[PDB]
C-alpha cells in the first residue's frame, strides 16, 4: 500500500500490488512487477532495446553500478517521472527468478557470449582465478593453477589480436607452460609506434610541450612548431587529431559532458573558458588537472636514433579468464561506462588497484599520465579503466566498441 | 527561381527590406526571390540548419577543385540546402573569400604559405595515370605517378606511408633532396588467429558464399561446435557488423544498423526487402561479397600463422586535402566523383580499380579497400554508392 520513494523501499512481489487488467504470467512471474505509485520493475535484458527504458543519470547515481551477474539480477525500475533506476536483486533470495537466469544462459543471441555445450571462450585454457597480480619471475620460481601474473617489459602490437597473441606467448614462455596447460590471467604492457620524420629537436620540443601543465601554452607552442616549418603539417595534423579525439573521449566518458571540440590547438582555450563559465569552477579545475593525462596519452614521444622517432600508444592490460557477461551484467552494453562500488566484486577492484599502483611507481608517476588501462575479458571484450569526474575517486569500466 | 541553374549570382539583384549589403564583404549573403539564401560554405559549417539535404537528384555531395570553384550553400524556403560551385575566374568580388580560406587561423593547418610544409620531404604535385615503377625508373623532370609491387606490411597509417615512401625512394634511386612522385602501392595488416587451418579454409569458403544467410549460419555453427573460439568468432562478427553498418550508412545512406551479424543479417535482409523494395535488397546482397571479403579476408600461411587481413590499395598524391577538395569533405560522410571532378582523380581511381580487377576472378576487388592519401595526411576511401549507378565516392577517414 505505501508508495516507495527510493530503490530500497520497493517491494519485490508480483502479488504485492496487482492493478486492473494485468494478468500475472504463471511460467514467467518476474516478467513485470508493479509497485504503488506506478513503479514498474522489469528485467534489464527484456527492455535493453527499448528507448524509454534507459538508465537515468542523476546526482545520486550518475553512473551505472557494476555487479556480478552470477550473484545479482539487474532490474530497471521506472517511476511516474520516467526516471529509470537500477535495482539489483540476489538470485538466491528469490527462487522464482530462476528462469530469467536460464534465459541469459540459453538465448540464441547470448550463445556468442555465454558458456554451454562445446563452446569455448578462448582457443586455449584460460584460468578463472582472479585477484591481485604478482611478478611472473617469483611465480615461475615458486612452481596447482598459476596465480595472476605480471609480465615485465613491453609487447609491440599492431592491433588488439597481435597484442593478445604476444601476451599469451610471453606468459607461456615465462611460466614454461604447454599448449594444453591452463594459462593464468595476466598483466602486461602494450606499445604501438607511429613513426615521425621530424628532427630530434622538434621531438624534444613536443615532448616538453607534453609536460606543460598549461593547456593554452601546449596549444600555442604546438601550433608555433607547425607554423615555423619545424613540424610538417602531416605530423602536426596527426597529433592534433589524436589530441582532439582524446579530449572528446574524456569529455564524453569521464565528465559526461555533451560538449565536443573540432581541433585541440585552436579550441582548447575556448573549451576551458566554456567550462569556467557554464559548468562552474570545480569541473573546469578537474578537467585541467586531467589535461596532463590526456596530453600524455595522446602525445607520448619516443626518441630513438636507431629506428627513428615515433609517437607511442601505451597501455597496461589485464587479461582475465572471465567472459564479459560473467564479469558484468548486460548494462555494460547499454552504458558508456560502469562504476566500481563496494558492492562490486572485490577482485576486479584489486586488479585495478594493482595496475594503478604499478603505473604510479614510475618516475614522477609519468606512466600514469601516458598509459591507458584495459581489462580484457576471455571472449575478447576490452574495458578501459577510466576516472570519473561526477564522483570523487570514481573508477569506471568503459566497453571498447 | 525554381531551380539551382536559375539562381542569380548578384547581391544587388534582390535586396530584401531591412537588409544592408556590406561593401567590404558583399558576397557573404545572397538573396533570391522566393526566399533563396546563398552563403559561403565555410561561414556556415558549424550551423546545424546549414547541412546539405540529400535528395533523389543529388543524393551525394560533389568532389570539386578548390583552386577553380568556390562552394556556396543555398537554402530554400522548404529548408533544403543545395550546393553551388562558382568559378573563381567568373567573379572577382569573391576573391577575398579565397584569401580567407588561404589565411584563416583555423585553416593554417591545411593550407600552404610562409614556412609551412605539408610533408617532411618534397612530393610532386603531378597527378594522372600511374605506371609500373620499373619502366619509369629505367626511362630516367618530375616523375610521373608510379605503381609499386608487392605489399607493405603496416601497423598503422604512418607506418604504411613511411614504407611506401622508402619503397619509392629505393626503386627510383631518389635522394633525400629529390622530388618523390605521387605513388600507388598496396598495404596489408594481419590479425593473427589461433584457429585450425581447416577452420580457416572453412571461413574462407564461407567468405565466397553469395548468400548472407548461409554465411551467418555456417559461421555461427563453427562457433557453436567449438571449432571457432568465441573470442575469434566475436572478433569476426564485430568486423562484419561494423562493415555492414558502414556500408549501410555510407554506400546506401540507410539509418538501419545491426548488433550481431550472424544473428541479425537475416532480419536485415527481410527488412530491406519489406521496406526498401527488392532493388535495394538485391544491391545489398550483391555487395555482400565485397563486405564479407573485406571483413573476413583469410590468409593461410603455415610459417607466419593464419590471420585475417585488412588489404588496401593506396595512392599518395602530392595535393593536400584542401587543395584536392573543398571543405565539404569535412561536412559530408562521402563526396561523389562526377565528370566535373578533376579528371586526374578519376584517372587515378580507374587505374587502381583496373589493377584490382586484373587479379584472378577479380578477387582483390572483393577484398581490398582503396584509399587516396593527400599530402597533409587525410585518407579518402574509395567506396561505391548504391544511390547512383556506377557512383564512386570519396569518404574522409576520421
Amino acid at each position: 500500500l505505501p508508495i516507495p520513494q527510493d530503490v530500497k523501499e520497493l517491494v519485490f512481489d508480483p502479488n504485492y500490488y496487482v492493478p486492473n487488467g494485468f494478468v500475472i504470467n504463471k511460467d514467467r512471474p518476474m516478467d513485470v512487477i508493479y509497485n504503488p505509485g506506478g513503479i514498474e520493475i522489469r528485467p534489464a535484458h527484456l527492455v535493453a532495446d527499448k528507448p524509454d527504458w534507459v538508465r537515468t543519470a542523476s546526482s545520486a547515481n550518475p553512473y551505472s553500478i557494476l555487479m556480478d551477474p552470477a550473484v545479482y539480477c539487474r532490474f530497471l525500475a521506472k517511476w511516474p517521472d520516467n526516471t529509470v533506476h537500477e535495482v539489483y536483486r540476489k538470485w538466491e533470495n528469490h527462487m522464482e527468478m530462476d528462469y530469467l537466469k536460464h534465459e541469459l544462459q540459453d538465448d540464441l543471441r547470448r550463445q556468442a557470449h555465454r558458456g554451454g555445450g562445446a563452446r569455448t571462450a578462448t582457443s586455449y585454457k584460460l584460468s578463472t582465478i582472479m585477484g591481485d597480480a604478482k611478478p611472473v619471475k617469483e611465480v615461475a620460481e615458486e612452481f596447482r593453477e598459476h596465480d595472476p601474473v605480471i609480465l615485465e617489459g613491453y609487447i609491440a602490437c599492431a592491433n588488439n589480436l597481435e597484442a593478445e597473441a604476444g601476451a599469451l606467448n610471453a606468459v607461456r614462455e615465462a611460466l614454461e607452460l604447454s599448449e594444453d596447460d591452463v594459462v593464468p590471467a595476466h598483466e602486461y604492457r602494450a606499445a604501438s609506434s607511429h613513426p615521425f620524420d621530424a628532427s630530434t629537436e622538434v621531438m624534444y620540443e613536443i615532448e616538453d610541450i607534453r609536460k606543460e601543465p598549461d593547456p593554452h601554452l601546449i596549444a600555442k607552442r604546438l601550433k608555433q612548431l607547425m607554423l615555423d616549418g619545424k613540424l610538417a603539417q602531416r605530423y602536426y595534423r596527426f597529433l592534433v587529431e589524436r589530441l582532439t579525439s582524446a579530449v572528446n573521449e574524456f569529455l564524453a566518458d569521464s565528465m559526461s559532458q555533451k560538449v565536443t571540440i573540432d581541433d585541440f590547438c585552436e579550441d582548447i582555450g575556448d573549451l576551458i573558458a566554456y567550462l569556467i563559465g557554464k559548468k562552474g569552477k570545480s569541473v573546469a579545475d578537474k578537467f585541467t588537472a586531467s589535461i596532463p593525462f590526456i596530453v600524455g596519452r595522446s602525445m607520448c614521444v619516443n626518441i630513438d636514433p636507431e629506428e627513428g622517432n615515433s609517437i607511442l600508444d601505451l597501455s597496461v592490460r589485464f587479461q582475465t579468464g572471465w567472459r564479459l557477461e560473467e564479469l558484468s551484467c548486460l548494462n555494460i552494453y547499454t552504458e558508456k561506462a560502469v562504476l566500481i562500488s563496494k558492492l562490486t566484486e572485490p577482485k576486479i577492484t584489486q586488479v585495478i588497484m594493482g595496475m594503478a599502483k604499478r603505473l604510479n611507481s614510475s618516475k614522477d608517476s609519468d606512466d600514469a599520465r601516458t598509459h591507458k588501462m584495459y581489462i580484457i575479458t576471455a571472449d575478447g571484450s576490452y574495458l578501459q579503466v577510466i576516472r570519473g569526474a561526477l564522483v570523487d575517486n570514481a573508477v569506471l569500466l568503459k566497453l571498447i566498441k
